[PDB]
C-alpha cells in the first residue's frame, strides 16, 4: 500500500485555493497516518531551467553539449546539481505524488515544466528499454489535482476548448506514465473563481475524503508497452497481431492511440479501461 | 501581406540543429524581404515565472495577490515589468512568429512555456468576449518548427508515444489559436540526432525553401468560434443546431472537437479541412 506521500505545488500564493487544496492534502493524508513532504517550487524558489550548470564539474562533451547524456552521465557519476537530488530523494522515497496547480495555457505551470525537466532525468526516471508500464516508478501512483477559470462545460467534448482528456495526455501520458507511474484520475475543479464560499469548502472537503482511500483507487487506462515492438528496428510500433486483432475494436485504445476511431470516453479522466 | 518574423528560439546551445534552424529560417526569410527579429529565449536569460514582480504598479489587491487580474490592470495602466513589455512590442510588430524549439517532454521548454505564460497577458493576447478566431493576433500567422529525439514511427497513431496531432493540441489551439493566430502546418524534424550529416543539411535547405512562401500557405482548421453560443449562459457549448448537423457526420471536427468520433487525419499537422 501506501505510506509516504510527495506533494508538489505549483502557485505562488499562500492565499490561493491551490494552496489550500494543498493543506487539506497535506491534512488528509497525515490523519490517516501518512508521511507528507512537501516540494512547493515557489517558496523553495525552485530553478526551472535546464542548464550546463545542473552537471557539478567537467562536461563529456563541452564542445557540444547535449543535455540528455550530460545529465544521464552527471546522475550516474554523482555530479547532479544538489537541488535536482534532493527532489530525486523525495521522489524516491513516495509512494503517492501528487501534483498541485492551477492550469496555465492548457498544460502546467513553467517552474513545474521546469522541475520536471530538470528532476525527471534519464536512468532515474526512465530508460528507452523500460518506457511507461515498466518505468522507475511503476510500483508509484500519481495524480494532478488542477483547478481553472474555465468551467466544466467549457471543456467538454462540445465545449469551445475541446476535450479536457486531449488537455490531460501529454502530462499524464507522455510525462507520467513514460516513467511508469500508475496515473489516478485527476481532481478537476472547475472555474475556481466562480465558485461561491461554501461551494468552496465542500471542495476542499471533497478532495480529502477521496485521499482518505486514494491507493484503493483504479488507475487510468493506457495502452500496455506489450502492444508494441519496441526497439529501434520496427519503429516501437503495435505488433501486426495486436493491429490487426485492434482493427475489429469500435473504439481506440486510449487519447493518444485512439488509432483514428472513437476515444474511450473520459479515457484521462475517468478509471476503469 | 507579411514583411515582420519574429523568431522565438527556446534552446542554449548554438551548436545545437535548433540554433541552426533559427540562422537558417532568419537567413531565408531577409532574402525574401522581410524584417526578422529575435527572442533568443537563453541569450536574453529570459525570466520564465510569473510573479508579482511583473507588476510594477501599485496592486489592486495586495493581500490576496491574483495574476489574471493584476496582470491585465497592469498592461491596461502601463505597469507591466520592462521585460515582457519589450517582448510584447516585438509581438505587435510581427506578422509571423515562428517558435523554434527541441521537444521536451511532448510539450515546449519551460523557458518557452514561462514567456507564453507572462507575455500572453490578458488583454494584449486575449479577450473572454472575442477568443480564437476573433483574438488579438487573427492578423498574424504563427508555426512551430520543433524536433525530436524520437522518430517519426514512435508519434505514428500506432507509435508507442501516440499520435503527435494530439500532443501539438494544447499548444497550436490553446496558447496560439486561442489568441486569434492563424497556426500553419508544423515544421516536424523528427529523430534530429539520428540523422545523417547530408540529410540534416537538406532539412535546413528545405526549411529555407518553405519560408520562401509561407505567408501563402492555408493554416491548419481549427473549428471556428461561430460554431458556438459564446456566453456563460449556453456553457460556450456547440449550437444546438451545429449539434445536429454532425450527428450524421463520420468524423468529429478536429483533435479537440473530435465530439467522440474519429478525428480528422493529420488535424494538427497538415492543412485543408
Ligand atoms: C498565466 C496563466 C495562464 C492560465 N491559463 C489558463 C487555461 O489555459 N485554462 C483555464 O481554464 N484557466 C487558466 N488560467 C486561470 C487559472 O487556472 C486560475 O486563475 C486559477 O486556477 C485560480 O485558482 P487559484 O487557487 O490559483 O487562486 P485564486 O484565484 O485565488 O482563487 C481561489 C479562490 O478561493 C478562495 N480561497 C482561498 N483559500 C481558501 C480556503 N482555504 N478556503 C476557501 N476558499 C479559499 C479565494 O479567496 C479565491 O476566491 C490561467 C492563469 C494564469 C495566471
Ligand atoms: C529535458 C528534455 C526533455 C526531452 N523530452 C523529449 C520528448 O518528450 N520527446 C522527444 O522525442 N524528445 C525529447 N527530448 C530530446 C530533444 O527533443 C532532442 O535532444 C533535441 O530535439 C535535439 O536537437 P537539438 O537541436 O537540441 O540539438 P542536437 O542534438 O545537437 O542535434 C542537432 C544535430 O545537428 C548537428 N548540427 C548542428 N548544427 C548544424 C548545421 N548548421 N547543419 C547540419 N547539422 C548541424 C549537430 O552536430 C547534431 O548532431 C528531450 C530533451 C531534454 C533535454
Ligand atoms: C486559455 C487562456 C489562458 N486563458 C483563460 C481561458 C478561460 O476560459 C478563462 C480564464 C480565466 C482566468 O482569467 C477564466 C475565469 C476567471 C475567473 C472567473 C471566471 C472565469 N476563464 C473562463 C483564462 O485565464
Ligand atoms: C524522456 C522524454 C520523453 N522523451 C524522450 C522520448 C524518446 O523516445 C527519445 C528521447 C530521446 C532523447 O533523450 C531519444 C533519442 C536521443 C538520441 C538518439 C536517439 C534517440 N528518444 C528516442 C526522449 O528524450
Amino acid at each position: 500500500a501506501g505510506r509516504r506521500a510527495l506533494i508538489v505545488l505549483a502557485h505562488s500564493e499562500r492565499t490561493s485555493f491551490n494552496y489550500a487544496m494543498k493543506e487539506a492534502a497535506a491534512a488528509a493524508l497525515k490523519k490517516k497516518g501518512w508521511e507528507v513532504v512537501e516540494s512547493d517550487l515557489y517558496a523553495m524558489n525552485f530553478n526551472p531551467i535546464i542548464s550546463r550548470k545542473d552537471i557539478t564539474g567537467k562536461l563529456k562533451d563541452p564542445a557540444n553539449f547535449q543535455y540528455p547524456a550530460e545529465s544521464v552521465l552527471a546522475y550516474k557519476e554523482g555530479h547532479l546539481s544538489p537541488d535536482i537530488v534532493a527532489e530525486q530523494k523525495k521522489l524516491e522515497a513516495a509512494d503517492l505524488v501528487i501534483f498541485q496547480f492551477p492550469l496555465q495555457w492548457f498544460g502546467v505551470p513553467a517552474i513545474l515544466k521546469g522541475w520536471f525537466e530538470r528532476v525527471f532525468i534519464g536512468e532515474f526516471a526512465y530508460t528507452y528499454a523500460a518506457m511507461y508500464d515498466k518505468g522507475p516508478f511503476r510500483s508509484k501512483k500519481a495524480v494532478l489535482s488542477i483547478t481553472t477559470g474555465g468551467s466544466g462545460s467549457m471543456y467538454s467534448l462540445q465545449g469551445i476548448h475541446g476535450d479536457m482528456n486531449v488537455i490531460l495526455w501529454p502530462i499524464q501520458s507522455g510525462i507520467l506514465h513514460f516513467c511508469g507511474f500508475q496515473v489516478l484520475e485527476p481532481q478537476l475543479t472547475y472555474s475556481i473563481g466562480h465558485t461561491p464560499a461554501d461551494a468552496r469548502i465542500q471542495i476542499l472537503e471533497g478532495w480529502k475524503k477521496r485521499l482518505e482511500n486514494i491507493w484503493d483507487e483504479t488507475p487510468l487506462y493506457f495502452a500496455p508497452s506489450s502492444l508494441f515492438d519496441l526497439n529501434f528496428q520496427a519503429g516501437f510500433l503495435m505488433k501486426k497481431e495486436v493491429q490487426d486483432e485492434e482493427k475489429n475494436k469500435k473504439f481506440g485504445l486510449s487519447v493518444g492511440h485512439h488509432l483514428g476511431k472513437s476515444i474511450p470516453t473520459d479515457n484521462q479522466i475517468k478509471a476503469r479501461k
